[PDB]
């Protein structure tokens, strides 16, 4: 019983969790001392009273894996070394953001029905939760607008022309574009962003 040990060396910690309590007791044989080695993730861990602590609140978007190198020395010479891993778990802690608030697109009256008029690249939002699937909804602001345009799908926000345009009858169509980072509208956590789309019909 003359080797350093830990009973647990893989920890899962949700990002934004403050862990003040020890992760683990380090069993140190009489005559040895344990310190953090230089392969340890910088500014993450400390050892006090032969216990390993997290000093910081993890952020999955900054770093998803934290490593502690435990060096077990006797008179300053290395006897053994242990690794401890903290696997950081992603939380939905970022809101999707559109790169615009209100935006206008001009569309020729004779645009072919079923044409893409705004590609996904011009409408898509970005969410710093890289794994979040974004769900897009189009809501008419001016009555009848949804008769003319729709999104290709809730996850592919390309705007498609669905019916022939008529400059005289309806030269302006305005929409609310909503994005959320959850499939469900009423779940928690869920973040929503909104933008306005103005479709201006140009005549022949
Ligand atoms: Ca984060
Ligand atoms: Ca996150
Ligand atoms: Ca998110």
């Amino acid at each position: 019983a003359q080797y350093c040990s830990v009973n647990k060396d893989i920890f899962e910690v949700e990002e934004n969790t403050n862990v003040t309590e020890p992760l683990v007791d380090i069993h140190v044989p009489e005559g040895q001392e344990v310190t953090l080695g230089a392969l340890s993730t910088p500014f993450a861990f400390r050892i006090q009273g032969n216990q390993l602590f997290l000093n910081v609140t993890p952020d999955y978007e900054e770093k998803s894996l934290l490593e502690a190198q435990l060096l077990c020395q006797s008179g300053g010479t290395l006897v053994t070394q242990l690794r401890v891993f903290v696997s950081v778990l992603d939380v939905n802690d970022n809101a999707p953001e559109f790169p615009f608030k209100t935006k206008e697109i001009r569309v020729e009256e004779d645009t072919k029905v079923n044409s893409t008029v705004i590609p996904e690249t011009q409408l898509q939002a970005e969410d710093r939760d890289k794994d979040d699937i974004l769900f897009y909804t189009l809501q008419e602001m001016t009555a009848g607008a949804s008769d003319y345009f729709s999104l290709v799908s809730v996850n592919r926000p390309a705007l498609r022309l669905d019916r022939p345009l008529d400059f005289y009858e309806r030269p302006n169509m305005t929409f609310w574009l909503l994005v959320r980072d959850t499939p469900g509208e009423n779940v928690e956590p869920s973040h929503t962003a909104t933008a306005t789309l103005v479709l201006n019909v140009v005549p022949a």
